[PDB]
């Protein structure tokens, strides 16, 4: 499923990350634009083995069990399919676990250098919320 804007907003704002450890709304919105252009279908393989899933690009280098990321972990204790779903409630759940791991949204590339110290408010206004 490719989400307009508004609609990934409401959905992630009923998914509880709102101010999810100290993070508005518009970062998550503003990381998923810039990790997936917002396809819950989005898959990106890294250099070392690793492949990348969903609309916020989770690795299963730790988060998700793919079957072909020897020595990796699982533990958002999912199968990476799980997070290609259109309900992107796996996605919302397995990012809360990795946001509050110690470095926060750091963790997602796209989030530092697209995102960070920007006016992220941007990506929610006119939405109905
Ligand atoms: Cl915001
Ligand atoms: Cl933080
Ligand atoms: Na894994």
């Amino acid at each position: 499923k490719v989400f307009g804007r508004c609609e990934l907003a409401a959905a992630m704002k009923r998914h509880g990350l709102d101010n999810y450890r100290g993070y508005s709304l518009g970062n998550w919105v503003c990381a998923a634009k810039f990790e997936s252009n917002f396809n819950t279908q989005a898959t990106n393989r890294n250099t070392d083995g690793s492949t990348d899933y969903g609309i916020l690009q989770i690795n299963s280098r730790w988060w998700c069990n793919d079957g072909r990321t020897p020595g990796s972990r699982n533990l958002c204790n999912i199968p990476c399919s799980a997070l290609l779903s259109s309900d992107i409630t796996a996605s919302v759940n397995c990012a809360k676990k990795i946001v509050s791991d110690g470095n926060g949204m750091n963790a997602w590339v796209a989030w530092r250098n697209r995102c960070k110290g920007t006016d992220v408010q941007a990506w929610i206004r006119g939405c109905r919320l």
